[PDB]
């Protein structure tokens, strides 16, 4: 039999954040659609408004909360399904990483259903505690785009295979703005490609990590590339749902009256009924078809008022998180990073409208997140004259011996959107780690058996050390 | 045969920084006291005035400078002695660590003679580029007391056995201030227990790392102390860091070298060829240290206007590193020394303190500089019972304050027995790991499906 | 007779910055078009790349340079015209302020011809020294949008009447981007409404200062408004001209061969020929006609390449510099500032596309600069449904007694874009000083003749002090 | 008739901070010692633990508090005496400055009795909010109390022009210099600083101070101008710390001990002052008590079961330096030297002259030195040292070759042997040094050679006017 545990998001102070979905699941079980005994549905509550509490702290506390309440039930063979919202996803994923990484088959969790999870962060976190209010400062450090902590967790997750270990994981999210909750001085709260809080691409656990490492001898720079990708995970963009709120909040808006027709309740029930690789994979495809339908139907939105009418265009988007490092363990903080396109990989040739947002992490200036319009990029680049080309160029500083005796050579990376080995996918994040060679001029240290003392020159030799 | 390589200190722009010692060593070899062929004495020069250059960079560049110039001689069997001054010591130790840590026996270096090395940092580094000029910011990051980089290098060196691998390493330093070069606005330039730039205790490669890990509703402490292998250590008389007057290497001339302590003892160090020869020199230099520090204990300087008395005892340096068991460096804490039968923070001997500095890049790094002779004399008395200890209060300190918090740590020790943590002329590294306590309220689950406000009230019980 | 002194801009290291215009003016005098003796055209050179040198320093040093070189000529009755570029404008205006503020009739300057002057700052200055390279840090503090120093100078200049004192002042600028010099990672270098460095609106010496002062006891918050405007100054937006460069730089591109047909050279000669109020006002109107013609003709720009075609739309823009203070001498650093529109003055009703940029000064967080599309604002607000309404709402924090015992009441200002008393004009900056009342609850200090000692409560009374 | 208003210090949360002194005064009045009607003794309470509230806010609120409670009594001729503790002194002085500066005769206050007031700041304020509550306080008040604060400078510069006595306002400062050694914070040694009561330095309580202006002209020359406050009664009472029921200057007063308590005794005297002649006699009496107290407390021996401590307390001076130039800048990059001896060397100060230095965190041109006056005087006023004492200021950049805008060194030569000295035991001296900002002529040149050329930054060696 199944236990269900609800886990909420950040800045929550009341378990009504779960709407009435717990009570509904209870009733569905009584109707034979789920095998949940009365008393096996649990509401989680964790503290998100304490500046001292870290995500590590919360994930450790969940392990304790589980043992304190259902240790007997787990010993008797029961496994639980977690239904998470917002930060709840990352926290449960961290708990899995802390206690079961190399051993998912013994994890007492059977289903992970993440609702609008901030798996690759929220652009709002950087706005900080004062403006955002409420949220705890340490959890905002995790949620900040480009966070070193989310990078570490998500790099660890590249190696996971939940499905093969009998753990069925799902991401469901929406991309509707509840336009009554638009903060006019913080336009992230209405950002296209988001639900007001998390970007669709930042919810998706289908992502890649691309490592580009600079090589070279005496002469010119070369680039070795390696891409690794997470295992497939169910991913669905459901229609008409925002992050929060009783109107169209992805979970907040569920009631006993509307649940039967509520996309979230409908698909959560399906997810929980998965018991096999075959059933999982059918739901993967079903949710992908729903995604395609949702995003076509919501592409254009017309909002009518007594005074004005607005048109809103919602395409599909990609998020790049760049990590700039060198081969001596430094994060690079002084650099220019270019996208390039066209037959000559020009920084001036990107399709007009490619850009939505950029943000640089406040704790690590080597972490830079770009948010791009995938459909505008693909349409403009995959033409005869543009040849499908897409690339990066990174210029780190100092750039030559004449400026400093330690310096970096420019890196160029040439790719394509015209084949299946591409680095951008709609509704996905890609993590890009660029490692430059730290070049040190031989003048940094010379020895000479001329014993006549002399002034020490800083003039470069023009030849780097090994 | 022997090759010699000179390696200078920070902010140097001219190889006259070496005085005339290279030419003197060349003459000593012709007289038969050394086996150095003409042309096998090398002057090292590196860039310490470039803000982009790191100690990692310089040590890597040393490897290339060596290969570029004497690769042939090293294949032909020759090994080299490095004579370093100031940061040159750490730099050569970093090179050894990058290229030979697990294989010192293959290291082409046979002798490491460090003159006034900033092995555990310089208090002046924090004063920073502008005030100190000139020096390069990244090297100052390394030299800053409590630096994460020097800690990492010196923690690595706990495992070295240079002598066992045929590498004979020596530290020589002085503790005389050149009083013509006192910066009245920056009194570190005349600090007792230093030569104006480096503290005697900060040069010594004889040091311990003491780990104190909190365990446990009752707080306990597990202590573990590890110590470097013995290295030759000599405090030479009448020598300051730099300058032609009494600079430890700068003042050496062809005329005075035969009477100059640095030249005399460097020649002895170079002649060491065996464990037995090495150990003889360890003892001799220790005797010279004891003699120097007694003779220089009281210094009288009289001018036409006034007469100053300067007292110089012997000193100990503590570098504290405060962390927790979840990978955090701790930044909000109070650290107490304690003494007396009750381990009171109010009972330290009067005059025990010289200095404290907190690292600007890592606030979990705190360096105390103490007068060992005042401490020992006040603590090892009948009424004080020899007690010395630490108390650390990290914040937040309780559930009601925050749902993640720390319990006080108390460590109780003694200066009365051989297992003591403080030694004269030594730095001690103290890593204290507290347990991060998280109250169970941080996460609860309930099968009461009736929604309700979430309370932050502590349970008073911590999670595993 | 006339002396001419050229004065360059920031980051300049070579007097070829002036093009060949000095040599050309020399020949126009020899042909009887100007009254400039041989040897009475001077090239100014000042140091813009020293981090210790201030705008105050440079204006003081200009005075010394003039006395060192032409004191005798000035004693004999000669006066000089300054032709300035970029920062040179602000610098000569500071010199006028330091030495002749209350006394412009004694000023030895007869004409001030400012070419693309950064009179209200440059958005690029905040990007700082490293990224911009070169430029001196203290001059960048002046040029920064919202700078306290430029505010002080320009508030002083509200009281000037150059024309009445026989000083003929002119601003000429362009709004063409030299698209060869677009920095892809810093899009200010191609900002619509700018020449790549200075926004048209930031060059204009026709501007207003609007003071909004909050009044009211307990009960109702009310606002007293006072607007002051500079005297009219000649202002022209010339066609086809960018900030810099030999291609189309407003002064750099002038050669002996093209000068006769070069807009800058042609209109400089007209300005130098002004000798009276009547000729000045004639030129004011002629240049306004040129501005209207330029901005219609350049409204749409099509750039064709072998690979793609770009369309660029340039309207007319307004810049607002907000200064937030209170009645006790504090700059406010914690506030939300809203534009409002529609019949209900809603922050949600602004015309779509109204916004170009916002910047907050790094030295004074009470200084906030918005850059707006005037033509989109006007077209959307001046409709039957929108009634012409435009307003401000300022929410400063803390906002109530319950949050802090010293707090601020919200301020609302209601205006119109349909009257001649409007606060926005195309191609103009408006300075908006908002002064809020600092409310202090009576609990901050009480006295009682009950001598029984008791704990001190911080509970607000709900009544403020006088 | 007299009204008495009690005003407390910072971080206070309970009106027992006043000890039993208000009740004792009431009892004293019921016996004829004072003419205070029953009901005319008021306890003041203000908020010091709110980060948004400033000293300006508190002084404004004091005015409202007074009008709200005793407006009728003041309209009918009554005037009040303020008995203040710690920050209460500066607060009441700010209220006087806001509402009565050039009109003290109309001020309803008749007596200002300041107990251990932080008139020139507290060294502890820089330690900030988190650290101080562990030894709570509102950040904006700490900005006022910080040594070298721009706000205290402004109030105390304004007070140079006051003459309370001439306007019928009788002002007094009483303080102590005893450490309550049970409340020593081992990691923050300011809490036991010699020359202080654990919170405020005696020299920082004193309203007898000077402002010395040194303006550079020009070789460099220096014009000096010293202005001094009017005499104010100043007494250092024996055996009294800042706070605590043990020996706290006001906290330790009880009905039982008040008759023998130095604070109650001398407060009563101060309140009874009704004339210039009575005031001046009290000034001299209090100065005698100061000399006695500081002689009797010069040496303190503290004995325990484990050890014995000797503590030496001399008399101290505090210098607050303010470095500016003639163009409105505060200087942030400089070296400041004291100098002594026949050649005004920075190496010739008497050994032990120094206690403390602190630089303001909001204005790096504000530097506070705390010096041992008795050590300074004894070492400088000798035949070989000639009584010399001076300042040298080296601001940066210091030459054309370093920067085209730069400063020339300033040297000021003075003496501790004459009556016009700048240092006084138990006093603060504010020193404003204004340097000439020198700008090399290369910063702007004009030339009628129309051949374009590179712009040289080489300095000319001649400055602009
Ligand atoms: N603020 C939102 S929702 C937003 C939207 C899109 C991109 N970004 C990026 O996210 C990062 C941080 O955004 P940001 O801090 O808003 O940056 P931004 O550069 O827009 O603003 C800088 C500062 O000015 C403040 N400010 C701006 N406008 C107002 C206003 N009307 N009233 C009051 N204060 C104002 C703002 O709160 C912040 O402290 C930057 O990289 C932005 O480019 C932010
Ligand atoms: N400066 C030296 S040599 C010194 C000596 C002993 C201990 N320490 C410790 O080292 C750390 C840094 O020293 P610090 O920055 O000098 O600290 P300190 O607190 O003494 O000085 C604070 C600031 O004021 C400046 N300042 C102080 N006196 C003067 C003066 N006479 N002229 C100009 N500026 C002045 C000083 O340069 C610094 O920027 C602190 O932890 C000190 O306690 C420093
Ligand atoms: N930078 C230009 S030209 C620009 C354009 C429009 C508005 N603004 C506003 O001006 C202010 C300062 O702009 P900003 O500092 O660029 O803020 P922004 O929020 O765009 O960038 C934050 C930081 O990220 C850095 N960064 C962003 N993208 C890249 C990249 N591709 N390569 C390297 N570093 C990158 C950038 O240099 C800065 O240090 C903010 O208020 C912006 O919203 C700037
Ligand atoms: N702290 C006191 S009471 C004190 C005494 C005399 C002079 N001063 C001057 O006042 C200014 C500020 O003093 P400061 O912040 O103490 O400067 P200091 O330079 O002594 O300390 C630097 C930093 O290290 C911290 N620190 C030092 N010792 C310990 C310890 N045992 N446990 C935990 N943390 C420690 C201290 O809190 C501070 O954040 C400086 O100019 C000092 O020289 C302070």
């Amino acid at each position: 039999t199944m236990i269900v545990i609800f886990v909420h998001g950040w800045s929550v102070t009341h378990t009504n954040t779960y709407g009435e979905l717990p009570q509904w699941l209870e009733n569905q079980s009584k109707q034979g659609k789920l095998d949940i005994q009365v008393g096996n549905i649990y509401l989680g509550r964790y503290i998100s408004f304490d500046d001292t509490v870290t995500v590590d702290d919360i994930a450790r506390a969940f392990d304790q909360a589980v043992r304190d309440e259902i240790a007997d039930k787990l010993r008797d063979g029961q496994r639980f399904a977690c239904i998470t919202h917002s930060t709840g996803g990352p926290i449960v994923r961290k708990w899995m990483d802390l206690y079961f990484k190399n051993n998912l088959a013994k994890c007492p969790l059977s289903h992970l259903i993440m609702l609008a999870p901030a798996n690759h962060g929220s652009a709002l976190a950087q706005l900080g505690k004062s403006r955002l209010g409420e949220p705890g400062k340490c959890v905002l450090d995790w949620l900040e785009l480009g966070s070193d902590m989310s990078w570490q967790l998500n790099e660890s997750w590249l190696d996971y295979d939940c499905t093969a270990n009998g753990v069925y994981s799902f991401v469901l999210t929406g991309q509707k703005i509840d336009r009554q909750f638009y903060d006019a001085v913080n336009s992230y709260t209405g950002e296209s490609g988001s639900n007001g809080v998390v970007r669709v691409a930042a919810t998706n656990m289908n992502y890649s990590l691309l490592k580009l490492h600079q090589e070279g001898d005496n002469g010119e720079s070369l680039v070795v590339a390696k891409m690794t990708r997470t295992q497939p995970m169910a991913f669905g963009v459901l229609p008409g749902l925002s992050h929060s709120g009783k109107n169209i909040g992805i979970i907040r808006s569920i009631t006993m009256a509307n649940a039967a027709t509520h996309p979230t309740a409908i698909w959560i029930l399906r997810c929980l009924q998965v018991k096999s690789r075959d059933s999982y994979n059918k739901l993967v495809k079903e949710l992908d078809n729903i995604t395609k339908e949702t995003q076509k139907n919501e592409h254009k939105e017309f909002v009518k008022t007594l005074v004005f009418t607005r048109e809103y265009i919602t395409n599909r988007y990609s998020m790049i998180i760049f990590r700039l490092i060198d081969d001596r363990g430094n994060h690079l903080i002084d650099y220019d990073l270019y996208l390039t396109a066209g037959p000559q990989y020009s920084e001036q040739a990107l399709p007009a409208g490619f850009f939505v947002d950029r943000q640089r992490n406040l704790n690590n200036r080597g972490k830079l997140t770009y948010f791009l319009d995938y459909d505008i990029m693909e349409g403009g680049i995959n033409t005869p004259k543009m040849q499908g080309n897409l690339g990066f160029r990174v210029k780190a500083y100092p750039e030559s011996s004449d400026q400093a005796l330690a310096y970096y050579r420019l890196l160029d990376f040439h790719s394509s959107l015209a084949d299946i080995h591409k680095i951008l996918h709609p509704n996905e994040t890609v993590m890009v780690e660029i490692m430059l060679q730290r070049r040190v001029d031989r003048t940094v240290f010379r020895i000479s058996n001329n014993l006549t003392p002399a002034k020490i020159s800083g003039k470069p030799t023009g030849k780097k050390i090994d």
